[PDB]
């Protein structure tokens, strides 16, 4: 089975679905590794350092989607992409598919198996695949929230951790999972005075043994969020909702009542933002004003750290490229229920009832294409 990895073609996308370790190991068990030219590049890897750990590198795009019976990429396929989806071709990568009817369709007209990242997802609840995404979105959340605390960025000219005997920047991050843990980590990291919000107290509990009290936790209820937003320098908004959409916690009415030049940081702006007037921005114009303070809603944040995020999602992808790789799709999700949660199209059905419903779409059950 040959295994294909094309160039990112989404605006910024920098990275890349799988690095020369995950290479070496494909190549070392008998597979082809085909990799577009310059696919690596984005991410500080080389044409160099593919074909040295095996690949075979490949001049255009049209040669991997056509010879790879596995296809890995990191974003969905848009547009110019959908005339290249195969029917006997496994492509693994984010889908997000209840937020594209069109890409939905593309797939399914297709025929070609889809598994999507962002649902794999193992006994315990984790998704392992969304975690390392959302650990940089945390660590970037905190700063790039300093950064726009600067004055000369139309923040209220804070610095995050002070200087002795000057207030610290007073920082809440809304949400104590895997990003607003990461948030908050940094945040505390460059001396600001952290406040975790959460409705799982077990997840507070666990933020007060980890930094023994010095990350400040409460109960997340609408009067202490309230509160909380109101007194803070920078908010960072990490409630990311699996699967559903981010409720609005930071209306734009609390927001006009916020100190000014205040910042707000939405790290689940890829789920339509937990914040009432978050607007999906790009990475050129990052900010935009809300009532004097200034809102920051950048999607797909961890390709702006590409050679961190590359490692960060190819390490947690690899085992089950491997597994699918050397058994195919179909053994392959039998034997790991985790890698069954995420897939999305097989043949024309549509595997995901999430999506099934977002859409109003005919919804087939895994079993029924599984046993
Ligand atoms: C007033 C209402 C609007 C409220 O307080 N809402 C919330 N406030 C703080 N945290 C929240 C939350 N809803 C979920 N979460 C947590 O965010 C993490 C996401 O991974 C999860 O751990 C989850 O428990």
């Amino acid at each position: 089975m040959r295994v294909g990895i094309p160039t990112e073609t989404k605006n910024n996308e920098f990275r890349v679905a799988i690095t020369p370790a995950g290479v070496a190991e494909l190549t070392r068990r008998g597979h082809e590794v085909l990799i577009q030219a310059g696919a690596g590049e984005g991410s500080a890897i080389t044409d160099a350092d593919f074909k040295a750990a095996g690949a075979q590198l490949v001049g255009t795009a049209d040669q991997v989607w056509a010879d790879a019976d596995l296809l890995l990429k990191v974003k969905e396929p848009i547009a110019a992409e959908y005339g290249r989806l195969r029917h006997g071709q496994i492509l693994f990568t984010f889908l997000h598919l209840a937020a594209s009817r069109a890409c939905t369709d593309a797939l399914l007209d297709s025929g070609t198996t889809s598994i999507a990242y962002e649902t794999v997802q193992t006994a315990d609840g984790a998704l392992p695949l969304l975690a390392p995404m959302s650990e940089v979105a945390g660590r970037l959340a905190a700063q790039v929230g300093a950064y726009h605390l600067m004055r000369t960025q139309g923040g209220r000219g804070v610095l995050m951790g002070g200087v002795p005997g000057v207030e610290p920047a007073d920082v809440v991050v809304i949400g104590a999972g895997t990003a607003g843990y990461n948030a908050a980590r940094i945040a505390n990291g460059m001396g600001a005075t952290v406040t975790v919000l959460d409705i799982n107290i077990d997840k507070l509990r666990q933020l007060d043994a980890e930094f023994c009290g010095r990350i400040h936790t409460r109960y997340s209820s609408a009067y202490e969020l309230e509160g909380a937003v109101k007194r803070a320098d920078l908010v960072i908004g990490a409630v990311l909702v699996p699967g559903a959409k981010a409720p609005k916690l930071v209306s734009n009415s609390l927001v006009a009542h916020m100190k000014p030049g205040a910042v707000l940081v939405d790290i689940a702006i890829d789920q339509g933002g937990c914040f009432e007037g978050s607007r999906p921005t790009t990475y050129d114009h990052p900010t935009f004003a809300v009532h004097d303070t200034l809102f920051y809603c950048v999607a797909n944040m961890p390709a702006s750290v590409p050679k961190t995020s590359t490692y960060a999602l190819t390490n947690a992808t690899m085992p089950y490229v491997l597994e699918l790789a050397d058994h195919g799709w179909r053994a392959a999700c039998r034997s790991n229920p985790a890698l069954a949660k995420g897939l999305s199209t097989h043949e024309g059905a549509l595997l995901s009832e999430r999506v099934a419903t977002d859409l109003g779409v005919p919804f087939t059950e895994p079993a029924s294409v599984l046993a």
